[PDB]
């Protein structure tokens, strides 16, 4: 793989459902996905909307070894430690990117992805008003699905691993 191309890849979490967020909250807690997300993403540039921002803990922010990117259309919001974007115009610079979420700006940022890594999460959820959700992946999308595995909480969980040309 020679170098010099600009990846810009999706990761997220959902319920069966694909319900990832609820009460500006992620409503399970997977440690083992947790891990998972900081590999795929540590060392790159991660993009997230202004509400993830803000469903992080002031104690975690920014999330370390990674340059944070938030995206608002409040030009004077303060994210202590990470810079802020009115658009995805710039947000895809670097040579890999990671959007992290949320459901806002996974439907921005799929047009321009060539990768996606997915935590299912074996959880009914029914949608409910005001929940974020996962993008629906088309018949472009490709890779290899994972053999089920219990958390530590006993919570299901599986990770497909997609990408496209
Ligand atoms: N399960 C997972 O994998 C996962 C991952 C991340 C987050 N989550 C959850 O998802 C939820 C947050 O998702 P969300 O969809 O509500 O919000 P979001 O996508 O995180 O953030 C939306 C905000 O992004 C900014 N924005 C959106 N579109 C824009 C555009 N075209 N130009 C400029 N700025 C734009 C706006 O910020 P301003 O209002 O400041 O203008 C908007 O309010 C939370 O519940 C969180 O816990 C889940
Ligand atoms: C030790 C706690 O660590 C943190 O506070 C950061 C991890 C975390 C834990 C708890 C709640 C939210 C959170 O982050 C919300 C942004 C990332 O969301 C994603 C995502 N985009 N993709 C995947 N596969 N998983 C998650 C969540 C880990």
């Amino acid at each position: 793989v020679p170098r010099g191309s600009h990846m810009v890849g999706l990761i997220w979490a959902q319920a069966t459902s694909g319900v990832i967020g609820r009460g500006g909250d992620i409503p399970w807690r997977l440690p083992e996905d947790q891990a998972h997300f900081r590999e795929i993403t540590m060392g790159h540039t991660i993009v997230m909307g202004r509400r993830t921002w803000d469903s992080l803990p002031a104690k975690v922010r920014p999330l370390p070894g990674r340059r944070n990117v938030v995206l608002s259309r409040q030009a004077d919001f303060m994210a202590s430690g990470a810079e802020v974007v009115g658009s995805l115009e710039e947000a895809l610079t670097s040579p890999e990117t990671w959007v992290i979420g949320g459901g806002q700006v996974y439907a921005l940022a799929l047009p321009y992805a060539t990768r996606c890594e997915v935590t299912e999460v074996d959880i009914g959820l029914p949608r409910e008003a005001g929940d974020a959700l996962a993008p629906v992946l088309d018949e472009t999308w490709r890779g290899e699905t994972g053999e089920w595995r219990f958390s530590r909480s006993g919570l299901r969980y599986r990770l497909y691993s997609y990408h496209r040309s």
